[PDB]
């Protein structure tokens, strides 16, 4: 991992968790995590988790193999080869019949995603989920998808429940650093990246 970054798997990242007063949505969380079925899926990934963690029903589960048994939001094939912007992320939720408010990165602030964000992961039963750049925040790749489970407030980091799980452990990332990385341009939609809240 790049120096700005804490993982998970270290006994700092064990620690703000432990310190953190903003982490409710770790536990359900956690206990849904998946790992992306492909390298296109962080998406579906992402969504599932927070679908069972919602307690949706589809015992009734969600999975990545079954999420598009929908279809017409957008095509399994297209998910397959692109992925989704975050737009059609929220449409897919929705497409289930649960809420889902959008928020594009030039559409808001720092300060308010890290308020309404912190304020959020201290509540059961609603989810966020964030789309970045991973190269601003020091990883590689381009657009990504996953959910955030806590919020450490003397360290001001959030953690990233990375569903990449073979390439990277969850990590806490600065605030500034996941702003800046949600505040860039995705070719696909020409709108900004950005977060959406998630209830029933
Ligand atoms: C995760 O598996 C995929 C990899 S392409 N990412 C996304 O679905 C986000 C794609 C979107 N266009 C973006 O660039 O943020
Ligand atoms: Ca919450
Ligand atoms: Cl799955």
């Amino acid at each position: 991992l790049s120096p700005n970054l804490i993982g998970f798997n270290s006994n700092e990242g064990e620690k703000l968790l432990l310190t953190s007063r903003s982490r409710e949505d770790f536990f359900p969380l956690s206990m849904q995590f998946v790992t992306q079925v492909n390298q296109a899926y962080c998406g579906v990934a992402s969504i599932i988790m927070v679908l069972n963690s919602l307690g949706i029903n589809a015992y009734r589960v969600f999975t990545q193999d079954n999420f598009f048994s929908t279809k017409a939001v957008i095509a399994p094939e297209v998910v397959a080869r692109q992925g989704m912007t975050l737009d059609e992320l929220g449409r897919l939720i929705a497409s289930y019949g649960v809420k889902v408010k959008v928020n594009h990165a030039s559409d808001t602030n720092i300060e308010d995603f890290r308020k309404q964000v912190a304020e959020n992961l201290k509540q059961d039963g609603n989810f966020v989920i964030v789309n970045y750049l991973r190269k601003e925040i020091g990883q590689e790749r381009g657009g990504h998808i996953s959910p955030l489970a806590a919020y450490n407030e003397q360290t001001d980091r959030f953690l990233i429940m990375d569903v990449s799980r073979y390439k990277y452990p969850p990590v806490w990332v600065k605030t500034t650093d996941l702003w800046k990385a949600m505040n860039t341009v995705d070719s696909v939609s020409q709108k900004t990246r950005g977060f959406v809240f998630v209830s029933k």
